[PDB]
Order: structure tokens, then sequence, then C-alpha cells
């Protein structure tokens, strides 16, 4: 796409408002809009100016002026909005210089595209990412200095067969579903259809290539929609859009969507397994008939490195606090650092594929939506990647319900990491496998460190939890 | 039909989305969804994959992967969708070697239908199902550590006829249905004409060839819809599907049903009465002029082998412990093993059809809803030919108000089992009938008999019944 | 005698006591699920001219051959035996994992997970007993007790031995172990045909006679059993609603 | 006191019944009742039997009874009971051999002051110390699949000087407490000031030597009470019969009280400092004119001990999942690990106290009431001596306030454990200290371990926080 492409799109789809948009460190968009008649040639040649400061993991306030470049294969029209409106991804750049910033997580996937372009390992890496959501119908929650509570709801939460009505006064009518029963009855007892059905036709409205849409495991309808797998910054751009249209959606038919890992105590949590595959010529590189699951050295180096960078790769994978309540036994979720073909409790599973060659990809299962897709796929690529450079050989494949190990076994594998703090304190300590090629940079690295610590450990750590009035009121 | 004309019915109704379902291990329909630009040659070559652990009588977590292969005799169109959808149902096979899966149901009506060939008794199998719901405006439960409940409501439910205003604040304005006396007065008593109608009108819009609709005998709005009967595997597709539909236009159309066995106490329960002949070279085989109830030798024998192994057939016919509430006296539900014409509180009833052998056949009214029709159908077959293999002889008809004989002439006769622990146990240890030419096999009966203990039996077996509280509170 | 009398004296002063304070009380085998049942534990031993006959230095948990034929009786007719020890639908609700009463027919010293605990006491042979803890408060202590006393009597004239004692945590046996013990019954019906068939041991001196047996059958069949039976659980709500 | 004068006290004080009473594990006193007749010579000389399965930390099911001897020493008339009551303290003992339990609190404590005639060191350490707690209305909370609260309140609390009535409905008069600002204003912002009153009488009538009574610093009702130091095993029954009148002085007075280190978040913890002496044939051993702050070898060796050991010692000192959030700075407990003079933000103050040798004694901070006094200060003492006999030199002292500390300063000085998992962990690896003499036995060590990690924090980790929701919905 060419900036005269997008010029073209807009005139003919009769747009009235630009709307501008770029990611914040965190890992979520942020905008503003132009009119159509302020969307020139001068926005490609100049850029647009905003607030630095007011952007998480960004500007100090002295250093505050940024500048915005546009990116043309981005532009999508807007599903929801009544005036006629296009969206389009920018980059973010240096106001004086006009180069790259080194905390743009969109310059970040550029970075690691060409980087791998440069090792002669490949030249295209596919992502296939799996972004499970919640649709819920409310949501509160406090903190003060003499209490604090949560409550999500939803129709067809099990917690809800004993109501006498509805929210609405309306009857309760059954058919709700059963913690860990979502996965898939069909109509009454998916109230979802309907929504789903939308979701599915604004994305295909928006160029998405639709695999599959489906009601998830949990109760209080978790879900998830599947598309076709591109590279790597195609695809973060993919889910940042997703993401978008899922939650707008539900909100424009009365619900409220959640992406976060661990709303529901008990029940499944909401992963972001990304499957992986490295080509090169156009010809993929995973599959050797010969290996444990068709795999190639290549893809088992790859896996080899995933599960080695681990206990650091997950502060880029698993980025929150409610990341490591997703990551207990019983759930679907990982709970140690395996790779097992056809393995849904494993760390890493090699999905049932057959002889195509194309079809031969890992799943890495530990991920989840919580945090930043460019940065999440490009931590990935970078730890496969010193995985093949450096050939180290994964632990051998465990093909077991690893939630069933008695203790004594259980602890003779590595297991995954037990809270946010481990995993930022470990990316500290050791981390240069990510700056290889300046893919990441050490400012980016430390901004993320001192963010997750000020602004999302801390705060959690001081706050006294419910349950602990549950064990220790009367102490 | 073909895979070809699967394709050209999508093209013709300009399907949106396909819809891909497969059944359960207990008997719920299970589905996911793709695009109509999704569905080609490719789902039919290679098929599509799922988590075989997330479905109950299936896979375990470390070998979750499993595959579907579509069957095109099945696609339908969707009523109920506002974006146009095509449904078809598929059969589960493993993902290593492609065969057909030992716990997929409709597989198991497969091998029903190419068994009953090769033993030479016949070439058809008939099955006519009569499956009773109820038509509630609602209903809630719970469980918990120091109570429990459920009510479920209905409008024309006698309990009541004594309500100030009904649930919208509406007034009361009579003509509720009497216990026992649903069957059949005309509106407004019958208040359900209209919600039938729709009903009717969906199901023939869906391809069934309709006989009858009309409201049964339970009060709170008990209702019947008979349909063509048709050959063993159509018929177990057709009764998923009229479920389906059923509860859907129930749904709506501000209602909820339940093919639940039994729902009130005091009132009829709903059962699935299944007629069955057996047919050759397009003949039937069931009619015999000089028998009684002018039944053949192999039509006897069939009767034979279902009174013979009713212990342990009853643990798929009646699959659950709320079906054991259903098969007690008064209710026009069998109370033990005797076969007779013109007789509703038999087990088999023979209906007055005349000399046309084409309409001759038995009514085997011990099943119930509650279940999968594919293993329930299936087990029907294998014990009525074990019956005709053996010459199984059933004893002497009896021609009388069962409910109503003697003490000591009720005792003469075999009564039906008493809960579903007692057939899970016969079916335990003694099953061989059923894995003749392996149409069932252990894996598939161990299976089912593990699950309905563990997720069934126990589950109710330790929780306090409220009767008991009525009973011994004050011990 | 006297101590059945004290049980419904007892039960009648907790009772009243606690209406006449605001309260309510009650006696069932398992009035919450998932938590603790009410039981009834029987200590029982047996005297000659004012000395006991339950103690033997030389024996397991110091217990002589008259007090182990005892629990070989108590134990071998447990199947019928809990007709009248156990008498209720509800009891049967109580006789679940995870407790501290029990789910199979074995004694042992010490242990709460066993049918017959015999409790940790010393030398003293005036305080050598054991402790029947199958048993609840749902029924009738004057038939209760009769019926246990008979059960040992007979274990002691026909000198029954009962299996070997299993010092573990009966819970937590594996599956092979766990089968090999004989399991205490599922239900009150299952009992009621258990009486019915073998009832010898209770008629013995015309203690029980055929007519209070036969009553009782016809009583809990009718009157308990089948009213129960008849009922939908809220459960079977939970678990087919939906089917 | 002899069994004979216990006897004699229960006869003179016409005594109804006797209560029973011994420690479990983690810290809560457990009782039974007998009548007065059958409190004589064989309770003494046989013991009393109960079940040690049910006690936390004690028994498995197959070897449940254990037993009961008396101390007579602990013997007191309940303030509460309107049928007069004797309360008396028993040992748990084996039932065969009749030792002392390896895990009966009241045993450690016993072998502790044995152990410590035993080095020479000293025949006595001396504890005086300082239960805060909070005098709250009410307290709710649970724990859903799908949310979570707590809420304490109290009518002095700062929350509610926004309030249209009280709890009652009665008028809002002012004079509630700022947070901070509790320590010490008359009243009426004293609001507790008649009910300390009753709690300071009731102790009185006990046989404690009272020093004072006051508001504490928190808003919403916090206290603290003094009373008169004792040696190890009487200063820990001391502190045990304190928690119980206090509590109960406020129930029959309609409120509810917490001795939970933080239940306000951005207010004060309550804390247990504990200050410590040993003395030697009636002499003390802590003072000389020329050490800081007037501090002996011994002394200082001994706060050395606490300081170089609180990394596996805050196990017993600071035992649950809450006390962690009490040691964060701003509130006056302890952060890092040094002793000061008059430092109230320091982990050891040293108090002014002037020339008088008998009144020189160390303050440690760190300590709260959350779990088991017999414990904390057996393992307070382990530490001391350990230091004593090894001549640990502790760090030199820091006279400043050290939560103002510059950064550079402040990273060289070791910190406070962050959570109790940590501090776990480091008494597993390291607590050969604590087994000297066997004060502290591996069994004992071990069971603590174990009921921490399954207990207090896996259930903990798993529950998703109320903030968390505020941090991540809409990520
Ligand atoms: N060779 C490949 N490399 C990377 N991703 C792929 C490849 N082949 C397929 N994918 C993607 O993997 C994802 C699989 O999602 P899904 O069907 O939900 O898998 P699962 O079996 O884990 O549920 C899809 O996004 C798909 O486009
Ligand atoms: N020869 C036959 N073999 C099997 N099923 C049949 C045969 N003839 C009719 N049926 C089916 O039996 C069912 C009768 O249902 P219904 O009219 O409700 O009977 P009932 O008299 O038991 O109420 C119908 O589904 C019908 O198609
Ligand atoms: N020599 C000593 N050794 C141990 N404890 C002592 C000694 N002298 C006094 N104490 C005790 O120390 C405690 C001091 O409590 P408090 O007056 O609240 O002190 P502060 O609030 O200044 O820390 C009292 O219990 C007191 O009896
Ligand atoms: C059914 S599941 O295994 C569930 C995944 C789970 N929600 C997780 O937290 O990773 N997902 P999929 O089959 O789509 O890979
Ligand atoms: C009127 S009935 O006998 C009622 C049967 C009852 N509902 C049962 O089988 O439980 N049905 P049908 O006349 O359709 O055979
Ligand atoms: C503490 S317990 O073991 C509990 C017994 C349980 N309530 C039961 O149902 O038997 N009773 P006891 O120690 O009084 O014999
Ligand atoms: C006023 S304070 O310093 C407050 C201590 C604080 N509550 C703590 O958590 O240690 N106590 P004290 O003066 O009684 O030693
Ligand atoms: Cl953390
Ligand atoms: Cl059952
Ligand atoms: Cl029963
Ligand atoms: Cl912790
Ligand atoms: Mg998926
Ligand atoms: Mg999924
Ligand atoms: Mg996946
Ligand atoms: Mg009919
Ligand atoms: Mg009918
Ligand atoms: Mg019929
Ligand atoms: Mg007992
Ligand atoms: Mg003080
Ligand atoms: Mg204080
Ligand atoms: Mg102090």
């Amino acid at each position: 796409k060419t900036p005269d492409d997008v010029f073209k799109l807009a005139k003919d789809e009769k747009v009235e408002y630009v709307d501008v948009r770029f990611c914040d460190l965190p890992g979520i968009m942020q905008h503003f809009t132009i009119p159509a008649s302020a969307f020139d040639k001068s926005v490609f040649d100049d850029g647009l100016a905003f607030d630095g400061s007011s952007i998480r993991g960004f500007q100090s306030i002295h250093e505050s002026d940024m500048l915005l470049l546009p990116d043309p294969e981005t532009a999508r029209i807007d599903p929801f909005r009544a005036a006629k409106t296009l969206n389009i991804n920018f980059f973010v750049h240096d106001p004086f210089t006009l180069e790259p910033y080194s905390r743009d997580p969109r310059n970040i996937a550029r970075k690691a595209e060409n980087y791998l372009i440069s090792t002669g390992i490949a030249d295209t890496a596919y992502f296939g990412a799996e972004a499970e959501f919640y649709i819920f119908d409310s949501v509160s929650f406090d903190s003060r200095a003499n209490g604090s509570f949560y409550e999500v709801d939803a129709i067809s939460g099990w917690w809800n067969t004993g109501a006498a009505t509805e929210a609405d006064g309306s009857p309760n009518r059954g058919y709700k579903v059963r913690h860990k029963g979502g996965y898939f009855p069909v109509a009454p007892n998916d109230q979802y259809v309907d929504l789903r059905d939308k979701m599915l036709t604004n994305l295909i409205n928006s160029g998405f290539i639709l695999e599959k849409g489906h009601h998830e495991v949990g109760s209080g309808g978790q879900a998830e929609i599947n598309y076709q797998f591109n590279s790597l910054l195609h695809a973060a751009d993919d889910m940042q859009l997703y993401k978008y249209i899922i939650k707008n959606t539900a909100w424009q038919n009365g619900k409220t969507v959640t992406f976060m890992p661990k709303p529901l105590f008990g029940d499944n949590g909401s992963g972001m397994h990304c499957h992986q595959s490295l080509w090169k010529d156009g010809a993929p590189l995973m599959y050797d008939e010969t290996g444990y699951a068709g795999l190639s050295d290549t893809a088992r180096h790859y896996i080899g490195g995933l599960l080695h960078h681990a206990p650091s790769l997950l502060a880029f994978t698993n980025p929150t606090v409610n990341s490591y309540k997703r990551l207990v036994p019983g759930y679907e979720a990982p709970i140690n650092l395996v790779y097992s073909q056809r393995n849904r409790s494993a760390c890493v599973r090699i999905p049932i594929t057959g002889s195509n060659p194309k079809a031969k990809r890992l799943e890495f299962r530990s991920p989840d939506s919580s945090g930043n897709p460019y940065l999440a796929f490009s931590a990935m690529l970078m730890a496969g990647l010193d995985g093949i450079k450096n050939k180290i050989e994964p632990q051998a494949p465990v093909d077991k319900d690893l939630y069933e190990l008695p203790p004594e076994e259980a602890a003779s594998i590595p297991q995954t990491p037990t809270q946010l703090s481990d995993v930022i304190d470990r990316l500290e300590a050791d981390h240069e496998y990510l700056t290889e090629g300046g893919v990441f940079t050490n400012d980016l690295i430390e901004t993320w460190i001192s963010f997750k610590r000020e602004n999302e450990i801390e705060p959690v750590n001081i706050r006294p939890h419910p349950y602990e009035f549950a064990l220790y009121y009367d102490v």
C-alpha cells in the first residue's frame, strides 16, 4: 500500500474523519481524530505532533513533544462510528532527528523482522495467535482504606443458577454454563451465538481471513475467534485491531469484554497461544519426517530457545500480576517448561498436522493478552533465534498429563515462574539475547522494569487481599 | 447427498457461516462455526481439529487433539441465526490413523447398521421415537453447604390457580391445566397452540415429515410432536436436530424447554417411546396374522431380547438418576418387564394397527430423552438381535392394568430397575451382547460406567435431599 | 436400659435448653453437606461380678479374647445390624470419606477413620473398651443398644474372629488394598433387605421377635425409603435440566 | 503453685466448671469444659484425652488420640462466663509413653528455658510484649468464582466523616479519628476510653501487673495495653490470656477486635514489639556504661544474632501473608535490619532508660501477633543465644529516619523480607540455630513449613486480587 492507495480509499468511502493511532509501551492503542480535509501529503511528509508526557513508557514533561508518521498498510474503515472514519496506525519518531523512537512498540516489531533477515536463518517469521476473551454483562471494583472488592457478572455464569430473576427482572430460564463446561454445547446453552456472528462479520469486513469462532471452556461467556497467521509486524497489528473490534462489537450490543488472564477463580483463564513457524524463500523450515513430532533441528532449537529463556522471556509474554494467577494447574495453561505433541498441559504443544510441511509449527501456550503484542512476538522471536544460533537442545518431551504428576516427580521438571516480580528481576539480570542486533535496547528494558515495579508490583503488594481476612481476622 | 450437493446448497442459499457439529458421549451436541469462505474440498479431504479433552467421554489432556470429517446427508439450513447458517454433523476420527473414533456416538450407530446387514436377519432397522417435553416459563436451583432447592414454573401449572397475579403482574385469567389433565383439551385451556405451530413449521422447514403435534398429559405445558420414522442413524440425527429446534423455538419465544424424565412430582414424566421394526429387501418382517397381537416369530424374539436384557440395557436407554423417578406406577411409564397389546402400562406396547404388514411394530416404552439417541437406539437393536439369534422367548403377555394387580401376582413379574447404580452395576457384569461384531467396544463401556459413577451417581448420593429434613430434622 | 433412658432424657434436655434460649437443635446424621456429620459412637464393655472382661495385656490393643470376639460379631453382622444403628435415609449421607465416620468394616486402636476404634487407655482394666463408631442418633437407643449387644454376643458364642486390624488412614488406601476390605452399606434399602434375609442373632432368646422385625422393615420401606425415592433431588436439576 | 493450691482455689471460689486449654501449632488456644466434680486428682495423674487429628499441626486420623496434663501455674478465674469457671492451661503428651509432644508450642517454650540454663550464659530470659489491636464495630468478607470482598468498619474511622447517620440510624456527631492521628487525643476524639477501662480492670483481676493503656496511632479504634514483663514461658501464657481477655471484653460490649498485622490500607499496622533482657542470679546482663546506648557485649551479640538470623527468624515472628503488608515504610514498622537507640523506624530500638541496669533492654520491633507467642519468643531467644555464642557483631547503628535514606545509603543495608514464601524458603534452607539442644525439632520445622505453604501461601496466590481488576480489566 502507498500514500496514493490510502487517499483513494478515503475518497471512495466518503470518509469524514481519519483516526490517528499508535501504541503505548504497556500495550494499549492511543488515538486522536483529524478531519478528512486535514488528511493530505503533509501528514506523510511532515507528520503529526502529540504529547509524549501523557503516554506511559514514553517521555518526560520537559522533553514532551513527539512525532507520528503513517503506516499505509494499516488503513482500515471503522465499523462502529456513525461519522464515516478511516483508522490508520502510525510509527513514533523523534521531533528533531526524525529517527524512529526506541520505545515505540511498532518500531521493535520492525527491527525484529529486519534482524531476522540479517541472520540468514530465515526471511519470514509467521505468528498465529489465539486471543481468548470473556463476554461479561457487568464489572465493578474499588480499593479503600477499610475495604476493597471486585465482581464480574454474566447471565450464563453458573453462580446465577439460583437467581430468582435476571438483572432486568425477567425470569431465570436456565441453560447456564457449568464451570469448565463451555467448550462447546449448542444453543440455547451457548447464549452468545448471534453476538459472535456479529464479531465474525465485523472482522471479515475489516480484512481478516477467518478460520473459526466458538464458545470457550469458561462459564460466563468465554469465547475465541481464530484468523489466519501472518508475519510478525502484521500479526501484532492484526492483534490490536482484533481486540478493538471484539471489545466494541460487545459494547454496541450491551456487553463488556475483558482479555485479562484470570477474571474467574476456579475456571479457565484466557491465554494468547502463539503458533510459530520460520520460512525462507517461500518454503517452510520446521518440518523433518524423522524428528519427534515431525520437527526439524531448526524447529527443535527454536523450542530450546523459548524454554531456556522463559524465566526472563515471560516478562514480555506474561507481563502482569494477574498473568500468574492463570499459570496454575488444571486449566489447560502451562505450569512447567515442557514441550510435548498433542499435549494441552504442556508449555509448548505440537498440534497434530500430518506430513504437510506447510502445516508444521509449534504452539507456545504460555503467553496471554494482558500486555503488548509487538513486544511479546518480538521477544519470542529473539529467544527462538538465540536457541537456533547456539543450537540449544530442549529437554526431552514429556507425554503425560502434567497436572497429575505426583509431587516428587513434578519437582524434577523446571517449573514456570511464580510471580511477576521474579520474571522482572530475572529480566534485569539477563537480557542480552533481547539486545542482539539492537532489536531491544537497554533504555526500553530499563523503562519496562521500572514501570512494572512502580505501577503494578508495588501497588498490589501493599494492599491487603480479601482472603487474608478469611485466614487471619481471628488470629 | 454428496459433497458437491452441499457446496451447491451453500451457494444457492448464500450461506454466511457453516456450523460444525458433533455428539459428546453423554448426548449433548457440540459446535463451532467457520465462514462460508473456509468451507471447501479441504474440509472433506483432511478435516477439522478440536480439543478432545474438553469433550465429555473423549480424550485426556496429553492426547487432546482429535479430527472431524463431514457427513453430507445431514446438511440443514439453521432457522434461528440472523446470519444465514448451514448446519452439518461430523464424524470423529483419530488424528494419526484417520480411523473412526471408538467413542464417537455417531460411529456406534454406523457400526450398528452394518452389523445388522452382516447377520442376514435384516437389512434395515426403523426407529420412530416420541420425545416428550415440558414448555416452562422459568427454572432455578442451587446446592450449598447449608441448603439446596429447585423450582420450575409455568403459567398453565395447576400450582398457580391461587396466584393473585401472573409473573409480569397481569391478572390471573384461569384455564390452567389440572394435574394429569393436559391430554388434550382445546384452547384456551391449551395455552401453547401458537407456539407448537411455530415448532411444527420450523421442523417442516428442516426436512421433517410431520405426523402430529399435541399437548401432553402433564400440567405446566407438556407437549409431543411426532415425525416419520427412519433408519437407525438417520433417526438419531433427526432426534438431535428435533431437540435443537424445539429448545430454540421455545427460547426465541420467551420460554424454556426441558427433556428431563421427571421434572414434576405427582404428574406425568417425559418418555421417549421407540417404535421399532425390522425390514429386508423392502418388505416388513414383523407381521404374522396367526401370532399374538399379529407378531411374527422374529418380532416376538426381538421383544424377548429387550425384556431379557433390560437390567443392563436401561443403562443406555434410561441413563440418568432422574430417569428412575419416572419409572414409578400411575403415569403411563413401565414398572415391570411385560409386553402387551393396546397397553400403556406395559414395558412393550403393541399398538392397534390392523392387517397391514407395513404398520406392524413394537413400542418400547421404557426409554427417555435424558441421554444419547445414537447409543440408545444401537443398544436396543443389539438386544433385539441377541433375542432373535438365541430365540429368546418373552414371558406371557399380561393384558391388565399393571399398576393395579394383586401384590401376589405382581411378585411373579420381574420389575424394572430401582436406580441408576443398579443398571450400571449390571452393565459392568454382563455386556457381551453389546460387544457382538464390535458395535460397542470395552473402552466405550468402561468409559460410560466410569462417567456415570463419578459425575452422576456419587454427586447425587452425597447430597442430602430436602425431604430428609421433613422426615428427620426432629429425630 | 439405664443408658438408653439416659439418651432419651439427654436429647429432651438438649433440645429444650436450646428452644428456651432462642435456638433449635437437630440430632440428624448429616444436616450439612461438606462438613462433619453427627454420630452416636457407643463405647462398650462387658462385666461379671463387678469386674471387667475386656482386658488382656498380651492382646492387640490390650484386648481379651472376649472383647476381640465381640468386635468380630459387630463387624460380621453390620450389613444387617445397621438397620437398627443407622436407621434413616440421611444416615447414609454421613457414611462417606473425610469426616471421621467409618466407610469400611475394620477395627484399629487410636483410629478415628475406623468402624471400631480402641481408645488409648493404658493398663487399667476398668478403662478398656471398644468404640463402635458407625451408629448415629436418628433412631431408637433401646433398639440400637440391644441389637449391638446381640451381635457382640453372637460373636462371643461362635468365636467370630475379626479380620486383622488396619492401622492406617482408611480414606487414603491405594485402590487394590481398599477394595479387599468389606465396605459399609451404601443406603438404607440395602440394610433393610439384609435384615429381612438374616436376623437370627437378634431373635435369640426371644429378645427381638419376628413381629417387631417385620414392623420395622415395613415401616422403613413405606414411610421413609419410598417417599424419598419417588421425589426428584434438586441436584438432578443441576445435572439434567438441559439434557 | 501446686495441684493442691488449684484444688483450694476451685473450692474457695465455688467454681462450677473447669475449662481445659492448650495451644494449637498456628497459635490459637483450644478448649473443652469439665464440671468441678470431674476436676480431681486423676486429671493430674492420668490426664485427659482429645482428638489430635482435629487440631492443626498435630496428628493424623489413624494416630488421633493425644493426652493433656495440667499446669497449675496458669490457673485463673474466667471474667466472662455466668457459670463460675476456672481456666487452666495444659501440656500435650504422647498417650503411650507419657512424654511431652514435640509439636506442643508450650513444650517448645519449656525446652527453650531449659536450654538457656544449660549454656551458662543466663538463667532467665524476660519478655515484655506490646500487642496492639483494633476495636472495630464490624467485619465481613467472602471469596467466590466471580468476585471477592472484605470490609471492616468502626464509628471513629475517618472514612465515615461524610456519613449521613451512624450504623444504628442516629446522627453523625463528628470527632472521628484522622488517619495516623489516633495517638492520643483526649475524649471525645478518643471514643474508647470506657471500654479500655473495662479491659484494664479485667486484666487486673486476672493477675496482670499493669503499666498503661492508650489509643494507638491508627484511625478506627487502634489500642494498646501494656503489662509487666515475665520469663519466656510465663510471658507467652500471658500473651494468650491477654488476647482472650481483650477480644471477649470487646465482644460482651458490642464490639469486635482484631490482632491482624495490617487490617487498614494507608494507616498503621498492628505490631508485637518484644522488649528482651537476659538475667543471671537475680542480676541484669544487658548493661555497660561504656557501650553505645549503654549496651554490654552480651546485649550487642544478642542483637547481632537477631539481625543475622532475621531472614529465617521471621518465619516464626512474622508468620502470615498479612504480616508483610505491615513491613512497608511510613508506619513505625521496620523496613531494614539495623539497630538504633530512640529510633522508631529501626528493626531494633534501644529505649532511652538512663543509668539503671535493671531498665536496660532491647526492643525487637519486627514481630506481630498473627501467630504463636510460644514459638516466636523461643525462636527469638535461640537467635540471640547463637549470636552470643558466636559473638556476632551487628552492623553499626544508623541513627536516622530510615524511611528517608538516600538511594545509595539505603541500598547498602539489608532489607526485611518481602513475603512469607521467602522466609519459609530460608527457614527450610537454614535452621540449625533453632534445633540446638533439641529446642525445635525437624518434625516441628517441617510441619510448620508444610502448613504455611499448603494453607496460607498457595490459597492467597491462586486468588485474583481486586486491585488486579483496577489495573487489568481493560488490557
Ligand atoms: N505454519 C504455521 N505457522 C504459524 N501459524 C500457523 C501455521 N499454520 C496455522 N497457523 C495458525 O495457528 C493458529 C491455530 O489456532 P487454533 O485453530 O485455535 O489452534 P488450537 O489447535 O491451538 O486451538 C491459527 O491462527 C492459524 O492461522
Ligand atoms: N412400521 C413402523 N416401524 C417403526 N416405526 C413406525 C412404524 N410405523 C409408524 N412408526 C412410527 O411410530 C411413531 C408413532 O408415534 P405416536 O403416533 O406418538 O404413537 P403412540 O400411539 O405411541 O402415541 C411415529 O414416529 C411413526 O412414524
Ligand atoms: N528489663 C526489661 N526486660 C524486658 N522487658 C522489659 C524490661 N523493662 C520493661 N520491660 C517491658 O517492656 C514493655 C515496654 O512497653 P511500652 O511501655 O509500650 O514501651 P514502648 O512503647 O516505649 O516500646 C513493658 O511490657 C515493660 O514491662
Ligand atoms: C480449549 S484450550 O486448550 C484452553 C486454553 C486456556 N484457556 C488457556 O488459558 O490457555 N484452547 P485451544 O484448544 O484453542 O488451544
Ligand atoms: C399419553 S402417553 O401414554 C404418556 C407417556 C408418558 N409421558 C411416559 O412415558 O412417561 N404417550 P403416547 O400416547 O404418545 O404413547
Ligand atoms: C471429633 S470426632 O472424631 C468426630 C466424629 C464425627 N462427628 C462422626 O460423624 O462420627 N468425635 P470424638 O472425638 O468425640 O469421638
Ligand atoms: C507508636 S508505636 O511506635 C507504633 C508501632 C506500629 N503500630 C507498628 O506496626 O509497629 N508503638 P510504641 O510507641 O508502643 O512502641
Ligand atoms: Cl509480583
Ligand atoms: Cl443411583
Ligand atoms: Cl434407600
Ligand atoms: Cl507469599
Ligand atoms: Mg484454539
Ligand atoms: Mg482456546
Ligand atoms: Mg491453542
Ligand atoms: Mg405418542
Ligand atoms: Mg406421549
Ligand atoms: Mg407412545
Ligand atoms: Mg468417640
Ligand atoms: Mg508501647
Ligand atoms: Mg505501640
Ligand atoms: Mg514499642
